[PDB]
């Protein structure tokens, strides 16, 4: 698994669902991430998609040591190496790319890329890549279409997100290929706005807990 | 916006609806272009998909002064080059590569490419590019679709094209992510054929009355 | 059509059905083909998914001479290279990347890789390709979308392969840019397993019949 502190497989067997995180205000970062938690979800994955995601993951690295921080959405590897500085133990991209790729494998931390195509997977798996997004998982086809794509690939392991609720997420959890799924239902942003963790905590323990069978 | 003449932005932003042209005789070009412009649609997408595609771009270029006229299905610098010196304004593209990329932001006009893929998206903006074809829209998943790949991209906006009607078009039109969209209907072979640009203006003026509320 | 001792247009163009084969004991490789061969399919596709698919492309390259024996789900040049001395006639991948395009480019057999997005379809003819996997085929959007998928194509030619079935083959057949099809119904596992060869000819010769009107 190359010159990476944990393993790209780790993060991705440490539970069922991966919280994708849209954090607007600074403030409520570190008490999300401890509600979360609290209610057993341990991997967060803050998008970059605020202007202030990176200070949110630094004060998570920072103050939840239990907590396993991460970053969505990183685009290229000016964003791969800020987000590594911030203390960010992993990133996921929507999708990858030859610089993306040669970057967070010289980098220290893990990177699982999201993929739609098997030329895409292909590609990332030319870096030896193992671990993959597939997203945006239901507009992609979904179930089926995760299972055609690796009819070929019997070693790759997938997490996929996009369009995933309580609805179809053991559809894909059931999947051999499939170690864990992401969803922003654990996270809503009238939730963080409002602050009330209370529901956070168990939007996700019912996640994790309507996970099995 | 990179060393082009006029932007991506203006030319997806000039109106709702891109035509997407195959235009089989040379000396149906210019009246068809002027029977567009006279029904109010100005940015003509000329497809290199018939033996005198260059020559149609070429002469429309040098005779309909008020149209902005550009060339589709480019799928190589050289065909790039080639259309340039016809006099092209923009190039569009089905899809990207890493050599069109290189090329057309080494050239002197915007090239808006087509994509399917969040990491097709995320080559091409690598190159600095923000504007880009969707393509084929509909057998790409359509609407949910795009909404899904524009999710972590708020800055990046779209101009559908494939299966696009008049019974759709404005399920897209409606999208943050989506300047405009590309069909074939309004100029329909048979009128080419025929030339009757009575029904070409206005097939077109409808199109760009119909994109409104 | 490059360095290649045969062109990647003859091989898909030899029949309607390329078998997609999985075969797990040694033993079964050259009665199967034989049996394949008897129903009149010849092109053979050994999958590399099993632990001795080279050893029974090998055999089936030594054995059965009346049959051109090629391998699947070959992931890079390594793979490629492997193959080629082992005595493919020719290679299928899933997807494609830019080594292993460069590298088939350079060797002495043609690949026809595996596309989804036109983007995908564009890298591969950047190296001079014109044939092409499509695939997963029906996962991809199926018949609807290769033909908006070939709309801009009209020289490129293409063998769907992905959740293909005597209920659905045809309507693949029946468009102008399809040569071939691939499906793995005329080797079901049981019969490998069983080696009830008697069962594989048959199923081969009624998808060879049941390809005509």
């Amino acid at each position: 698994m190359k010159n990476w502190k944990t393993s790209a497989e780790s993060i991705l067997t440490t539970g069922p669902v991966v919280p994708v995180i849209v954090v607007k205000k600074l403030e409520h970062a570190v008490p999300m991430a401890k509600a979360l938690v609290a209610g057993g979800v341990r991997v967060l994955n803050v998008t970059l998609r605020t202007e202030c995601a990176v200070d949110a993951i630094r004060a998570i690295a920072k103050e939840v040591p239990e907590a396993i921080v991460g970053a969505g959405t990183v685009l290229n590897p000016q964003q791969l190496a800020e987000v590594t500085e911030a203390g960010a133990q992993f990133a996921i991209s929507p999708g990858l790319t030859e610089p993306l790729l040669k970057a967070a494998t010289e980098g220290t931390i893990p990177l699982i890329p999201g993929i739609s195509t098997v030329s895409e997977l292909m590609l990332g798996m030319d870096y030896g890549l193992k671990e993959f997004k597939f997203f945006p998982a239901e507009a992609n086809g979904g179930v089926k279409a995760l299972q055609a794509i690796a009819g070929p690939f019997s070693q790759v392991r997938f997490c996929p997100t996009g369009g995933i609720s309580p609805a179809n997420y053991r559809d894909y959890l059931a999947l051999k290929s499939v170690l864990c799924i992401g969803g922003s239902w654990l996270v809503p942003a009238d939730a963080l706005e409002a602050g009330d963790y209370d529901r956070i905590t168990k939007l996700a323990r019912e996640a994790v807990e309507g996970a099995k069978l």
